[PDB]
């Protein structure tokens, strides 16, 4: 087996905390090696470990320009491509003044094409949020963290099994996840994009406000009560009304009434 030999994976810095670190894969020892992102588990708890082998095989199998590339393994460590610009949540709040609604639409369209591919592979990400979207360059974004990703059963369109503010009502109430629960998450991502990930009006900061002053009432209970009423995240300030309408559709109470990614794609592209 031709792997990323541990002795050749030269550590540089941390990308996130298991954990992710930036390494230079230098098999020739002449410091001419390529920079790769390397994922590993730190406090290796037996259940998180089986989840890691599932994750590796999923990413290995996915081939979208909008999903992070799998590179290989080291030994367990998952080797992937390195996207230097970092997290989309950081990128939006740092360069907010230089990014217009047309550029946010380019990101929405790229995440959408990414998620559409995911669906055709009968995979459910489950953690679709701006915190797990990476930046290639100011004109290209890629989806990351397949840590929570689940493959749909060969006979079923749903799957019963923490990020509750991106979770659909069926996810909240009965732990049901499908491509349509990722459409609900996509609607929250559009909110994040169009608020430029402002800490002030984050989906987390906004729902807590809506939940009220009764903290002993379980979040899962208070959030579901709110989403059953029809209460939603507000229209982002200055957000194109055509976009906030697509957000509302992603937020339909029943999963069958939410648009598909295949349907959303042109609607985004044609604005
Ligand atoms: C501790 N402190 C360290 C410094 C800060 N971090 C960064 O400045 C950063 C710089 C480059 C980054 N590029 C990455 C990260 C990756 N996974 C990790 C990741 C996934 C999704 C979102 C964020 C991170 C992958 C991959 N192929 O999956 C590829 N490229 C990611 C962050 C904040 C956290």
């Amino acid at each position: 087996p031709t792997i990323f030999e541990e002795r050749h994976l030269k550590y540089i810095s941390q990308l996130g905390k298991g954990s992710v670190e930036l390494c230079r894969y230098d098999p020739l020892g002449d410091n001419t090696g390529a920079l790769v992102a390397v994922k590993q588990l730190q406090h290796s708890g037996p259940d998180q470990q089986r989840d890691f082998q599932r994750e590796i095989q999923i990413l290995k199998a996915l081939h979208s320009d909008f999903i992070v590339k799998y590179r290989g393994v080291s030994y367990l460590r998952l080797v992937m491509e390195y996207l230097p610009s970092g997290c989309l949540r950081d990128f939006l709040q740092r360069h907010r003044a230089r990014l217009d609604a047309s550029r946010l639409l380019l990101y929405s369209s790229q995440i959408c094409k990414g998620m559409e591919y995911l669906g055709s592979r009968r995979c459910v990400h489950r953690d679709l949020a701006a915190r797990n979207i990476l930046v290639e360059s100011e004109a290209h974004v890629k989806i990351a963290d397949f840590g929570l990703a689940k493959l749909l059963p060969l006979d079923k369109d749903y799957y019963v099994v923490s990020p509750i503010f991106w979770y659909a009502p069926e996810s909240l109430s009965d732990n049901i996840f499908s491509r349509q629960s990722d459409v609900w998450s996509f609607g929250v991502v559009l909110y994040e994009l169009f608020t430029y990930c402002d800490k002030s009006c984050s989906p987390s900061a906004e729902f807590l406000r809506m939940m009220g002053s009764e903290r002993d009432v379980p979040a899962l209970s208070r959030l579901l009560e709110l989403l059953e009423e029809g209460q939603r995240l507000p229209a982002p300030p200055a957000c194109p009304a055509e976009v906030h309408e697509l957000m509302k559709l992603c937020w339909a109470p029943s999963p069958q009434d939410r648009p598909s990614f295949s349907a959303l794609g042109p609607q985004l592209d044609m604005l």
